[PDB]
């Protein structure tokens, strides 16, 4: 297991524009295109992201290219966030994957607001952090995925995947 295999499980792979769990136009491996309800706006974002007129459809290679960019941007965003970087750097490699997964799904601003969970993670109070993390809209809206990510934070193992 690694961050790519982990997010591939959590996000799936779809080559045509679809709506994510929040109803937002998405493609590939969890590549959010737009929060606009206008499919044309989503198609415009897709074409801009890929560099050609896609008409709502991409190849697996293109999906994997956006995924590589999105993972890289997620972890670099963590390192550039003054609240997230010290917590991330305190973690072992497996728990760092859980952190990237959260930011990939929720955005770095949503994650950085998890002030009490982040402190428990930095303190290595793993069971307490896991309890706090589940007290969230994140968990209630995507409980099976959140349970996997939380188990990863709690144990530092890949048991949930």
């Amino acid at each position: 297991m690694n961050i790519f295999e982990m997010l591939r499980i959590d996000e799936g792979l779809r080559l045509k524009i679809y709506k994510d769990t929040e109803g937002y136009y998405t493609i590939g491996i969890g590549h959010l295109l737009t929060k606009s309800p206008d499919l044309n706006a989503a198609k415009s974002e897709l074409d801009k992201a890929i560099g050609r007129n896609c008409n709502g459809v991409i190849t697996k290679d293109e999906a994997e290219k956006l995924f590589n960019q999105d993972v890289d941007a997620a972890v670099r965003g963590i390192l550039r966030n003054a609240k997230l970087k010290p917590v991330y750097d305190s973690l072992d490699a497996v728990r760092r994957c859980a952190a990237i997964n959260q930011v990939f799904q929720m955005g770095e601003t949503g994650v950085a607001g998890f002030t009490n969970s982040l402190r428990m993670l930095q303190q290595k109070r793993w069971d307490e952090a896991a309890v706090n993390l589940a007290k969230s809209r994140w968990y209630n809206q995507t409980p099976d995925r959140a349970k996997r990510v939380i188990t990863t934070f709690r144990t530092g193992t890949w048991d949930a995947y």
